[PDB]
């Protein structure tokens, strides 16, 4: 026979009844105590199910629902067994999801079938878990420690298809970050389009959600292309409100306009930003319906004066980078231009320093890069 | 009264529906796709199905809804027609609970159900009333405040730690105020917290004591001991404190004067700034986070609640006229078409603030547009 494990947490061992009719028809049972050992115990075990011994007892209630809900997520199934006390605040408490509940007695025959309906996802569970993005792609563009919180961050709200915020200062690697959560999306092998919109005028903008390519004339809809992949919108705000409109009736209704007749897709849609948006808002410049379909969750990602840990590694690729690419004499910084650079504020961020260092590079006629042939 | 919602354009899918109206379940079902969001933003707690059946709707906006602001009031559940399983397995990221075999064991759907059907039956220990069960809004009474009426009404009597989140001057704190009301706790004392304007050494002075006090001290927690403790600009704590803070948020226990004891405290925390950039840059103690984002809730601001300006004002009018025997006794409706296009970036604050203020200006009985924002 084939199997999953399964623990419960609870300091009075006595309280068996319900744990052999699972291990002698199959169930790898593991029992903890001390609150603070299931945390790691469950985060080492992976995909499982707990038990919740509610029967009055002795745990925190805040400290409960805070381990439900801590990265014990989806890959954990919720569930509580109590003393019969629906009646107070403690069975309000199971407002977290827990989706069914025990009597104290026994309900033998029952409990299968309460238990039952859940196991089909734990098998499902497994399907999809082992991915863990096993490469560590060191954030393909930096790596410090705000970065490691965006790289966890973004691991987690890759998978779920729904539409994320992207927002930091100019030139910080939005796209970078959206092309990144494409390859965690799970639509990974599908397109992706960034757009740096911006240089496109009503006309032409509006000819991407109902096209104006009079007759066939060698043309897409934009969003047509995206199906089934990832769309990224730069610089939102700058949009006129028709299209707009034709986002949240796509956002609402999923079609599009092609000649050959109106179709629909599936893209999946992100949005970066950089300008304050609640600015916009109070004037009544944004239609606000729009960006609760948006803003379903949030990613910011730290301008390189946030890191500043991260400018001296920065360098040293994009110099590597750079050097190679057009054969560069220049490999590497003195001391003296390393102990200067991160002292520079960078208002362009990770753009204005690949731009700035290619500049040096191909004007840099050393094979060490010192302070003069750089800021002047 | 009946839930069990179900969304899909077609129809003759029916199979698994006569299944529950035969047995006497109003089962109501969404097309259009855009309106069970405003149904789902209004019902409150309930069930609903999402039938996908590989040929149905684009999985970005579904995930959408889903996880818009539906989350705990709503528990997810899906259908398949088993020919299907395959690309996306991973929606069922939220939770979902079960989904639906082509085979259809008439008896084992109804198990899966009405075991969840039950917890339905949990929400109903307030009984969801509608006509505003509480105190007549507290503060205020629109749209945006019914669905925070039912979010409180099912989030409040729950003793976990939750995060309050609005824009500044909305009313966080009457929020918490009222809340503790729902609570199990609310005979017990409730202390509110200006995390803004305090010192660090002062503010380690509070929770386990700091200084240098061999005279007189007690810390909040024991005052807040068996009820209610709110934080309000909570990311204005220093690192340091936040250390103090988890210590505390893990082992419920603090230090006295006359030797450390252990307390029970429900804790909230209020803020208004951009909690996803704070985390980030490092400012927050992330782990600390989870602790207290094991709920939240969403205050509207006035530019949400265009309908309650005029409703607001007149509330904050005859409150403060009376207090100072103020001559004044309406707004024009001049005034009224004035108040509403405002923007308010201090919103029922400044509303509060304003109105207070023209108050004590106020020489005349009607209040024209003209005697407002000067
Ligand atoms: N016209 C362009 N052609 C080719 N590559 C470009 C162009 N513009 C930018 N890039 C590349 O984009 C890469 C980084 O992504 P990006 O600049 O979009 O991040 P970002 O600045 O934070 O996003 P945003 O577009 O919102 O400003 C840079 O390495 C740059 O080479
Ligand atoms: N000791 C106190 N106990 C109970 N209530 C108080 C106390 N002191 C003040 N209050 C009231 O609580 C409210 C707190 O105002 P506050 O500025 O914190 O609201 P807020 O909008 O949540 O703040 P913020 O703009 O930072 O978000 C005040 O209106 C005040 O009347």
């Amino acid at each position: 026979m084939d199997s999953v494990p399964g623990s419960l947490v609870v300091v009075g061992g006595t309280y068996e009844p319900w744990l052999p009719v699972l291990e002698k028809v199959g169930w790898r049972c593991t029992q903890v105590a001390d609150l603070r050992k299931p945390d790691a115990l469950f985060v080492e075990t992976g995909p499982c199910i707990g038990i919740v011994d509610l029967s009055h007892d002795e745990f925190s209630l805040n400290g409960i629902a805070n381990l439900v809900s801590s990265h014990k997520q989806v890959r954990w199934l919720a569930f509580i067994r109590e003393a019969q006390l629906s009646s107070d605040t403690i069975c309000q408490f199971i407002v977290n999801f827990c989706i069914d509940f025990f009597t104290a007695p026994i309900p033998d025959a029952q409990l299968l079938s309460t238990i039952g309906h859940q196991l089909g996802m734990l098998k499902l569970e497994k399907k999809v878990w082992p991915h863990f993005g096993s490469a560590g792609n060191m954030g393909l563009i930096g790596e410090s420690m705000p970065m490691k919180r965006l790289r966890d961050q973004i691991k987690r709200i890759g998978p779920t298809d729904v539409s994320i915020l992207i927002y930091g200062e100019s030139g910080t690697g939005k796209e970078t970050v959206a092309k990144a959560i494409h390859k965690t999306s799970s639509r990974a092998q599908k397109p992706f389009i960034s757009v740096n919109c911006r240089a496109m005028s009503e006309k032409r903008l509006e000819s991407e959600l109902f096209g104006l390519g009079e007759t066939e004339e060698g043309q897409q809809p934009f969003l047509l292309q995206a199906d089934g992949g990832t769309l990224l919108l730069n610089d939102i705000l700058t949009l006129p409100k028709s299209q707009q409109l034709n986002l949240l009736r796509f956002l609402q209704e999923g079609t599009v306009e092609t000649r050959q007749g109106v179709r629909a897709v599936d893209v999946r849609i992100l949005a970066a930003n950089s300008s304050d948006i609640e600015k916009a808002l109070i004037d009544g410049d944004f239609n606000e319906e729009l960006y609760h379909y948006i803003n379903v969750l949030r990613i910011n990602v730290p301008s390189l004066k946030e890191r500043a840990s991260d400018i001296v590694l920065l360098a040293k690729h994009f110099l590597q980078e750079y050097s190679k690419e057009y054969n560069a004499q220049a490999r590497s910084f003195s001391d003296d231009a390393v102990r200067g650079l991160t002292r520079y504020h960078w208002p362009g961020n990770v753009r204005e320093l690949m731009n700035q260092i290619k500049r040096v590079v191909l004007m840099s006629d050393t094979v060490v890069l010192d302070e003069s042939q750089l800021d002047l």
